[PDB]
């Protein structure tokens, strides 16, 4: 791979609804959204089947549960610009359709919720510079104007809450390494300068948090291993040393934080596999990768169910959606094998950066 | 203090509003809940003031947000029957008044919030045994009938979610010592039995889950002075023994997970001053209690402002609500000194028990 | 109990050799030191048979190994002066018979080893102070002259290094308080004043290091239960609170550091077996207690082998000595029964402090 | 580099004596072994002056303290064969001069000490094959005959205890992979197969214990970067997934537990001076490495004094042996810049694999 490379990504993304039942999101071969979603909050649940929203759209779409309840989508649109589209009462299956919230965009967008309740978006701009626009009041339809926080960013941006309620925002900067900035108070348009975290890096930033607050970074880095770095202190501008971790990855990672506390990271293997690691101990080392059978086309798409087991979604070789998932909520739980979430094929369509 | 003794309990109970302003109800000396809340979530904002729910009540209430953001208000009436009152959209001062969901009621009430979505109700029954009652649809009006869950309470009961989704609730038996019973499935109608976790207590439970999911419940003891129980494995059968600290606390403790992990208790102490006490480090050994100037006629309520900001409230020797919270997102910060909540004063409208 | 007792204390005194051999030191009917020892450094080994050291004592035996490996014996004489006797050479059954250290003793001797290899005796003196004496240069058999630290004690001293090399010792005060003092340099005649750290004992106090260097100190409490204290900082004045564990004991604890960094601490129990408990993870939460089959009629000593298996000597109620042990290195290992190490019968001369 | 190089070594070896001094063992241009020790055990002591042992020698020396407290060194002499030297007792600058052993060395040798209190040592012998030999009793001039392990070793082996007193061996394999092969029970001539922990290094495998037992190893690897790997069970064949460390590392590291039971690493950096990196909590992330000021000519070789200060030893561009240590006993200690150790110079007298 080439220092700019940007590992394979996701094909759906997914939410919980108010109810905890899990809701994905993907673009079908009409470029149209479409989602399908569990009819109970459980992984071996039925599924209600494809629902196709109408409105051609040229991002993958990018979907955040409003502090309401209220799920709530965005995507670049047809003319370039964000639009939006949201459920009108929660756990429930009426959808408001596409409206504008206009800017010119050049990366899937990322979603945030604040602390005080308030969504804000991040996009990569028409000037390639960090853009962002925000509700003005919790799980309301109204927003700010765009406003720009600079960089030039080479990948999509990753957006997470600090413990204390600070959003920082991560990219891939002009250099190829990874950038981020961040508010210098929670939930307040007040934000840092642009500082470097080195290291290149050939995947979008993941970002997870810890349980002692800390957050903590994986990229994919310029040998297509798994690399990660950490905050050691309180604040935004103390990190660890980079680590990489060895096994080579063709697909960005997923990190989820089990029901023990600990992490764990997914991501196609060198065998177009899908792999998992977890750490052993708190903070602990991390294990071997163990790999799953079955050949998988897209980096996977992790979430948790009601009970807390980890369920991961992937392309097939056959274009559509498959799962599986965790038979107990257990960090030793044996898992199921693959299966068809069927009814149309999906496509990616996330923005080409180049 | 004898071994039925139950230590006074905190004053008001707080919720966090969908957008995280805090939120208080208490009882005034008209026999009717009264509520005061922020204009903005954080520690120094202006408070509202306080408006009166037209209502006599004749238990301390009970407050949980619903999985769409609304609050809902429980409390005894004066049939002795369970009554509910909520707002009717989320961060939205508007209200549905108070609704019968009759039963007979001899204890206060309490609610945890299923991962399913739907609000569960525990109280004392007539016959002294735990019922409860259950939204039949997340965020829902429309509830089960009341059923009884058997055993002997002599204590108000505690519920609190394990990791995996089990509803699991402490109380005292008939015994003076502390039993539990909890959900063999996450957010079903299948319980286990009751079990005794042995060792007398003199205060109501207080339970909390730390950042490795499991549980941890702290009491007061025979002696008056604090201990705490935890669970050890991954199930609601292993626990740890009892471990007391110095140290004779004079009312219920409160206890909250601060923004690195850690856990943090407050109490009452033996000279009717605040007192606090912390891990030291991950599950590490508790400092020596800390005392705050002041004294004060109630347990400590505890609540997280939206940046991570730890908050008080107690009753003051005026009979009115005080407060008092960290001055920076941080587990060493320093702490403001009382400010008054003015406008009414409060009374004790806890149910006894005897 | 009094606030004044004194728990039982343990029958024998045990080092491990050069070669990690045990070896074991008690006193018999004839008021006499006797010794065994292993033949080979395993649990499992055949013992050498008892054999007797001339002269009367009139205390408790202390023993430790010298930097050069050679096993050192203290005890109180009948002239109520201290003597020693030591192996000339390690691994190896030739001793010089009791020397005169002189001084007037009121106590059971307390053996330290400087981190410069120097030996140090810590005993009340006839003045009730702490008084001390030292090898002048590391295992070589010149010795200061005696040296008052002061204080009143009403315990047997217990010393051990911090991970700086300052000695701290620990012992209990007129007010039946914990006190303690240390070097405030490694391995120098320069002490810090006595400190309390409050709290009644009922037994001496037991100290132990974990494995990140900071000091824990187990004592029996007022009410008879096990209480604990420990190091939060890296200097000797920065404690935690005193925590105390459920469950009667009836005679000093004795802690061992297991295979895996972990802490454990035996103790009679209330129905006169040993009882086992043990930490559940780093710092972590203590176990139940956990009853070995057997009446004893002493507090346990407690010792490792070569391959890391603890094990475990009592006095029986044949009034001999009888061990159990770890059958595998694993903390979750199972235990052998009670075994006899026959040939003498023992007393406890511990001497009498009132 | 090439995957079958090996990382420049550590000019001395260092032992603590019985009573704690540092003493150092290197080669100067006589091709004759001298040593220098501590007068008193603090970094800041003056040193004796440099001594020779006559006789001329073909490896660097290996030096280990035996179980009565005499040091003991193992070289390679003109004839290849195996030759030691030992003090005559503890904390004695009196020697015995170099006595054979005999057999044909093909490495620098490696020892170790049982925990029944023998020396073993291990060395590549003339088929390329780990062979070894071991006193025969505790700290006794009585050796076993030469046996062999088998293998193909590329690197000079490193031998530990395991914290069941197992001795398990690390060396570069034919493949330029890490094998390692173990002790089956603690300190017996029963061994485990071959086994490779696989990914190549390009300088000899470097072994520490964790406080809770566990071994972690650390080499360089094939991108010349620092990495590791640790074990995650109870015994010799569970480890976890290599990590490596950001920076270029030009010498082979050396690694030392601190005083709070934290990791610390050194190594000679991309700028060929000293770098510094240690673990931000237990088994936590790794810092930034920190540079001290200062061309270097070696490896570092570390020890700790006798109240826990690391101290630092290096050639220097004069040829000379230079130290720095910390200044106080505590993790976040300053240190002092490079002082002299003069009137010799030294040379690598590390056997050539090739
Ligand atoms: C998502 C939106 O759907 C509509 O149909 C289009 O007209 C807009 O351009 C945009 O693509
Ligand atoms: C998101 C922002 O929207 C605006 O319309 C553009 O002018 C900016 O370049 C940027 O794309
Ligand atoms: C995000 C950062 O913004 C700056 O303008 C650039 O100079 C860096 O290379 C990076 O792109
Ligand atoms: C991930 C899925 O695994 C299965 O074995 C295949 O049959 C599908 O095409 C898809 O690749
Ligand atoms: C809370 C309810 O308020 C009403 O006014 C009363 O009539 C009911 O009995 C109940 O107390
Ligand atoms: C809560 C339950 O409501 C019912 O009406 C009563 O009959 C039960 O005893 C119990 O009090
Ligand atoms: C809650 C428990 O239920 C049982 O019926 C009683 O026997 C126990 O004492 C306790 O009250
Ligand atoms: C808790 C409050 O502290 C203040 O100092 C007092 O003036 C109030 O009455 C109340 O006791
Ligand atoms: C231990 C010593 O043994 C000797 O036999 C006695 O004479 C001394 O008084 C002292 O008791
Ligand atoms: C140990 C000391 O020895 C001396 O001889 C006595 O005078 C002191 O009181 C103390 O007993
Ligand atoms: C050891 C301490 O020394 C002091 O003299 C006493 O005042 C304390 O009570 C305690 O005995
Ligand atoms: C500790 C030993 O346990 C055994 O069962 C008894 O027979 C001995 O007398 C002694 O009490
Ligand atoms: C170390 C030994 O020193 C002696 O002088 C030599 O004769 C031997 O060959 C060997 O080198
Ligand atoms: C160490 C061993 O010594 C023996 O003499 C040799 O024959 C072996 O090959 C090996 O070198
Ligand atoms: C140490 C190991 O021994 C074996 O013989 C070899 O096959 C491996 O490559 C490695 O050298
Ligand atoms: C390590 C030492 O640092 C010093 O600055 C130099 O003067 C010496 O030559 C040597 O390189």
């Amino acid at each position: 791979i080439e220092n700019s490379a940007i590992a394979l990504s996701g094909i759906v993304s997914v939410a919980n609804n108010a109810d905890n039942r899990l809701e994905v999101f993907g673009v079908s071969t009409d470029s149209a959204v479409w989602h399908n979603w569990q009819t109970a909050p459980l992984p071996n649940s039925s599924w209600a089947g494809w629902n196709k929203f109408n409105g051609v759209v040229t991002s993958k779409p990018a979907v955040h549960r409003n502090s309401d309840g209220r799920l709530e989508v965005f995507v670049r649109g047809t003319d370039n610009a964000l639009w939006h589209n949201w459920q009108t009462a929660a756990d429930t299956n009426t959808w408001s359709s596409w409206q504008p919230l206009y800017g010119g965009i050049t990366s899937n967008p990322e979603v945030c919720l604040n602390s005080d309740g308030r969504l804000e978006v991040f996009v990569r701009g028409s000037d390639n510079a960090l853009w962002h626009i925000w509700q003005t009041a919790a799980h309301t339809n109204s927003w700010s104007n765009w406003k720009s926080l600079g960089g030039t960013l080479t990948s999509n941006p990753a957006a997470h809450l600090n413990a204390d309620g600070r959003i920082e925002v991560f990219a891939r900067g002009a250099d190829n390494a990874l950038w981020h900035i961040w508010q210098t108070a929670a939930h307040t348009d007040q934000w840092s300068n642009w500082q470097s975290l080195k290291s290149v890096i050939t995947s979008d930033p993941v970002v997870i948090n810890n349980c002692d607050g800390r957050l903590e970074v994986f990229a994919r880095g310029a040998d297509s291993t798994l690399r990660h770095i950490s905050q050691i202190g309180s604040d935004s501008v103390s990190w660890s040393n980079w680590q990489c971790l060895d096994g080579v990855i063709t697909s960005a990672p997923a990190a989820v934080k089990n029901i023990s506390g600990q992490l764990e990271v997914f991501a196609r293997g060198a065998d177009n596999t899908l792999w998992r690691t977890w750490q052993t101990s708190h903070n602990g080392p991390w294990s071997n990768w163990s790999s799953f059978t079955g050949i998988i086309a897209s980096a996977p798409t992790v979430a948790k169910n009601s009970d807390g087991r980890i369920e991961v979604f992937v392309l097939g070789l056959d274009k559509a959606l498959w799962h599986l998932w965790q038979t107990t909520s257990s960090t030793t739980s044996s898992w199921t094998t693959w299966a068809l979430i069927g009814g149309i094929t999906l496509i990616d369509a996330s923005v080409i950066l180049e």
